[PDB]
């Protein structure tokens, strides 16, 4: 409870195998103590021999661990020295050539800032390794009631190069001096702010106010949800088409669920050790933990619930009901594009910059963050459809001259908005598929490698064909023309091939599972990061079920049952799709952390 969790939390995720392995030492010590022959029943020679053998084994494995630590530290120090030499030569050449430039200076600053992080991590590694060598030896001395542990510590631990080397501190001082004198023209305070690192990993507690705000937004959200359910059961005039209301408000709920599940994903990545900071190319000093995502999700969900309640209750009769969704979505879009440096300025503007590069894909280099956001869009494709439906409902169908808005009279109300219109919903349902397809094409063009990339481009071509044939079949269905059966069967077969193509790809390369090097972990990867093995199997089963999702509905649709059956299926499968994306992110990030899965770093 003191040093086991301290080591498990302050460890560097990429260097886990290079630490002291405190837990194994503790378990071995406890097992050896518990397996003593007898206090008095057996001879004193027997127990002395047992203790001597255990002492020899403990010192042998301790020597092995110390040698491993020494070799790792020496290799890391050599790498740091080489990197410092190359970076200093680059700076010397650039400064002489100086006599655009701002971009070069900023890149040099970033390179210096990242090099300082490596030195800090190495220093932390040294400090953590000595602390564990003093604790485990102390525990050995106490458990066996001996003093040879302290003698071994004095003899070996404070002789190895991993403890007597001071070049890391000298390197840090030289780096700080170089940054202060060459990059900032004095002003050590500004240089130190850029270079200094906070406690990283799971070692940083979230501020109390952020957790309090998360709790406050969660409780208000729960109470508002209960009130919304009660109002739906009791209020509402029954004979009004509520379908536009929850079709418009479906996108907000999907966004709220996505943000909550993304916060859970961030928490899981932080705890399991799979670092999303390096994969997403974020600065390790300042990051968004799960608490910030939870707070954002809670605030936006509170706004969504308030707008829905205002729609149900209509507190003020001078304002028509349809203003509330407009106000809610205007606030949602104004929060994102807030020009002031308030309310998560850096995160929101990084997101906006990424959205600019994800919506103009072929003209930008494809990193992980922009690839990661066009894969997340595929699951939030109902949000775009909801936005288009809201725009077409307000601009074409809504009767602005009459007080009641989104809830009109039930009889014969059908308008283009709820149909494949003239094909608008089809292209708005592939837009994310188009973005991913063109991103894959750009990656293939830039790299030249067409396996990871010519493949994974037809995965979204299957979505293209799926949506196109669904649109054709539906359009032939409403007008009553013939040849619908052929289009129905083409829709069926293309959904089959699309689900099989992205299901095999999901488990083979995106997740890394089903590899010939499974070993003990049957049907799993050679090395797993998440603690329990049951998570992977349940995730595989759920992904199989949740990806083949059209099956459950078609049956419902085939029965139809006489209600608006399709709308009940897509308002009960969209959250399932978001949950599937949330569970897919975990293993995508884990595979990328373990074995560069998409080749986004070299």
């Amino acid at each position: 409870m003191k040093f086991a969790e301290h080591l498990s939390a302050h460890i560097t995720p990429e260097w886990r195998k290079q630490y002291i392995q405190y837990e194994a030492f503790k378990d071995m010590l406890y097992s050896a103590q518990d397996q003593a022959p007898s206090v008095e029943v057996t001879d004193e020679d027997t127990v002395k021999r047992y203790f001597a053998k255990f002492e020899e084994k403990f010192f042998q494995t301790c020597e092995k661990e110390l040698a491993k630590i020494n070799t790792f530290y020496s290799e890391k120090l050599a790498e740091a020295q080489r990197r410092f030499a190359t970076l200093q030569n680059e700076l010397q050449s650039s400064l002489d050539a100086q006599k655009v430039q701002h971009r070069n200076i900023k890149d040099l600053k970033l390179a210096f800032s990242e090099f300082y992080l490596s030195l800090i991590l190495l220093q932390n590694y040294q400090n953590l390794n000595f602390t564990g060598f003093r604790k485990i030896l102390k525990k050995h001395d106490k458990i066996l009631e001996t003093s040879r542990g302290a003698d071994w510590r004095v003899a070996h631990v404070e002789v190895a190069p991993f403890y007597t080397c001071k070049k890391i501190n000298q390197l840090i001082s030289e780096t700080e001096a170089v940054v202060t004198n060459e990059l900032e023209d004095g002003d050590r305070q500004k240089a130190m702010k850029r270079l200094r690192v906070p406690p990283l990993g799971a070692a940083q507690p979230a501020p109390a106010w952020t957790t309090f705000r998360v709790g406050l937004f969660c409780g208000i959200f729960i109470v508002l949800n209960i009130t919304l359910v009660l109002a739906a059961v009791f209020k509402l005039e029954t004979d009004r088409s509520i379908w536009p209301l929850i079709r418009i408000y479906r996108g907000g709920f999907l966004l709220i669920e996505f943000l909550f599940l993304l916060g859970i994903n961030t928490y899981g990545w932080r705890q399991a050790g799979v670092n999303h900071v390096l994969i997403f190319e974020l600065n390790p000093r300042s990051n968004l933990s799960h608490q910030h995502l939870f707070e954002i999700a809670g605030f936006l969900g509170i706004l969504w619930c308030l707008s829905l309640l205002a729609c149900f209750f209509a507190p003020i009769s001078v304002i028509p009901t349809y203003v509330y969704p407009l106000a809610l979505y205007g606030f949602m879009v104004f929060f994102l594009i807030n020009p002031t440096k308030t309310f998560y300025y850096k995160s929101r503007f990084w997101l906006l910059k990424l959205l600019f590069r994800v919506f103009t894909a072929p003209f930008h280099k494809v990193g992980f963050a922009d690839f990661w956001l066009a894969d997340q869009l595929n699951s939030l494709s109902v949000i775009l459809m909801d936005l288009e439906y809201m725009i077409c409902f307000y601009s074409l169908e809504l009767k602005w001259d009459e007080s009641k808005g989104l809830l009109p009279n039930n009889s014969e109300e059908s308008g283009i908005c709820h149909k494949y219109t003239y094909g608008v919903r089809a292209i708005v349902q592939c837009i994310p598929a188009w973005l991913r397809f063109i991103q894959c094409l750009r990656r293939y063009r830039d790299t030249k490698r067409a396996f990871p990339h010519l493949v994974n481009a037809g995965k979204y071509s299957t979505t293209f064909f799926m949506v196109t044939f669904a649109a054709l079949y539906s359009t032939h269905k409403e007008r009553g023309h013939s040849d619908t059966m052929v289009f129905f069967y083409l829709w069926i077969v293309f959904y089959i091939i699309s689900s099989c193509y992205t299901l095999i790809w999901d488990l083979k390369m995106d997740w890394g599972l089903f590899d010939k090097n499974a070993g003990e972990n049957t049907f799993l990867r050679e090395e797993i990061v998440y603690p329990q093995k049951a998570y992977y199997y349940c995730a595989i089963i759920e992904d199989v079920i949740l990806r083949f999702a059209w099956t459950i509905q078609i049956s419902i649709t085939s029965t139809t049952l006489l209600p608006h059956s399709g709308d009940i299926i897509a308002t009960v499968f969209a959250p399932l799709e978001v949950f599937r994306r949330f569970v897919w992110n975990f293993f995508r990030l884990e595979n990328e952390h373990l074995n560069n899965c998409g080749e986004f770093r070299a």
